[PDB]
């Protein structure tokens, strides 16, 4: 009832959320049982920020060189490594408020909520997806810099992201919790443009079935499609392309509503070829695509 | 595009709550200190929830009849007394995540982040506005009753909200920490209408410097006005008239900007005698009027 981009709670998160400083550079870092998990950017002065040989960078450095602060508390390193575009500095005492938790890689359309943080210190909390394109469309200013995503199932923590950059264009760049960026990014200061992004359309159906639910509904239509021939409009308006895997995670919010999915597919069609009019659905004037299925079953349901 | 609904980190607020039985009446309750605050509203049967005589039904109960739980772990409850429509029970144990706290009444137009729980677990995280008619456009599901909303300004929480009702248009009211009702409804199962809503005035104009900071300017002009001519033209487009309090808290963006505030009146102002033309302001034909002027300083700068 009533229907807006929902967060998990951040608790668990923010209870883990430290300072990293090597000389001046400074960012977010990750405390988790006795390791605390940062951008490797940290290593770098000014200079290094535009074109890192990390390797070059790190075996110059000693567990010394880093300076962990849990808020006022001091946090000594005693172990360094790397991996991938991930720091891991050992530090001697376990973090009391570590939660139950996995690092996971998300794929293109799932969400995730983020604990924007700055000097350490949690600042906000929002719900993004994870781009086609591998971007985020985030809210995240100087200082962001390692701040995490992350899901929560029950009392586990399944972190996916870690913040890096902002690109030219405003949006976001980042890795998972081994070090591997999400696209063809890479941890340097350097203009980097993401390729061309679609729509998440199993997304925009699950958030149609949540108009749905909501009395919103003068979108529907009584035509039907077959799922080739609505991925072929899909594909022409650069919607990404519906799966049965897809239809079928659909399946409990097309029998709620006694909508079926290739109905609703048939109402998107019609809404792409001949827009909104002016209209709003879920009071957005735009087709939202950051709410997947789950989303829409865990607030409606 | 640029801007999004942040809420703040909610961990502060997810160590207060706990759960709160009366018989099988059953929500949400806040733990601070030693009190539990949570809605009267758990002390009716089924028969009395629709015309509750409150000072009857609680004279009947003693602090045996009331249920605590953090968790599953039974809070001892020692004292009860009723303050307008929040019940406090004083139990036996101080809570240890008690933050530094305050309890605040806000007016129209401010925003809040809100933990809607069930069962004392919080469950997720959003920010929403008060609306000139006193309700909230939320998103809660039966048992969110006793769910708080917050702000959080250097350490101390603002509680600002509790949650009692869905009203039949789908929207939500409720009470402050003190009990009193945000607009004229009762703690009572009847079906009450939320009075006619109108657009947040100070909030569009937030939004409108927010566009002005971001470079979208085509809607300035040469114009300016009174505030009370301003005002009058404004109710007639279903805009709340402004404050002197509103015309202050558009300050820091009117002082970042260089543009008066009056002279944003007047720009808004052409915007709803004239329309958007076919023109849009941050990627959008819509006006925005969720977002304070706080909301935008904090996302901007
Ligand atoms: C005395 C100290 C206070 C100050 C020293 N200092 C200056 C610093 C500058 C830094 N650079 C960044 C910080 C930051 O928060 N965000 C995120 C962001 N999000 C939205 N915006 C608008 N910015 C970045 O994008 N960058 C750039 C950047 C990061 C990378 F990891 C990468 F690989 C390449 C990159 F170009 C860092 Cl990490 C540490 C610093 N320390
Ligand atoms: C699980 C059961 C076995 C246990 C029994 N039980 C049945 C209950 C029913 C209850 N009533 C409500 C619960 C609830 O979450 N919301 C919020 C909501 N928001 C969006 N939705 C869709 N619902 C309500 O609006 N009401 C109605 C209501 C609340 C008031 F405080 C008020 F003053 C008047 C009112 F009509 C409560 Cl409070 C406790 C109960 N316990």
């Amino acid at each position: 009832s009533g229907f807006r981009k929902m967060a998990f709670p951040s608790g668990k998160v923010e209870g883990c959320m430290v300072q990293v400083t090597c000389g001046t550079t400074t960012l977010n870092g990750l405390w988790l049982d006795d390791v605390v998990y940062c951008p490797r950017h940290v290593i770098c002065t000014s200079e290094d920020m535009l074109n890192p040989n990390y390797e070059d960078l790190l075996i110059r450095k000693s567990n010394h060189n880093f300076l962990v602060q849990a808020g006022n508390v001091q946090l000594r390193v005693i172990g360094h490594s790397m991996q991938n575009c991930v720091l891991k500095l050992k530090v001697d005492t376990a973090n009391p408020k570590t939660p139950k938790y996995k690092f996971v890689r998300i794929q293109p359309g799932q969400t995730f909520s983020v604990l924007a943080c700055y000097n350490g210190s949690p600042s906000g909390v929002y719900q993004c997806a994870m781009r086609p394109n591998f971007t985020i469309k985030g809210s995240f200013l100087n200082g962001s810099c390692g701040s995490v995503g992350f899901n929560i199932d029950y009392d586990c923590v399944s972190f996916c992201y870690m913040h890096h950059m902002e690109l030219p264009t405003g949006v976001h760049a980042g890795t998972d919790l081994e070090g591997n960026f999400y696209g063809p990014f890479v941890d340097r200061q350097t203009a980097q443009a993401a390729g061309t992004d679609t729509t998440i359309t199993v997304n925009v159906l699950a958030w149609l079935y949540a108009a749905v639910i909501n009395g919103d509904r003068w979108f529907l239509n009584r035509f039907t499609t077959t799922l080739n021939d609505f991925n072929l409009v899909a594909m022409k308006y650069n919607y990404e392309p519906l799966t049965q895997d897809h239809v079928d995670i659909l399946g409990p919010l097309s029998a709620q509503t006694g909508i079926a999915v290739l109905d609703m597919c048939a109402s998107l069609k019609e809404l792409l070829q001949n827009g909104m009019n002016g209209r709003t659905i879920l009071g957005s004037a735009l087709l939202e695509d950051e709410f997947t299925p789950f989303d829409v079953v865990r607030q409606c349901s």
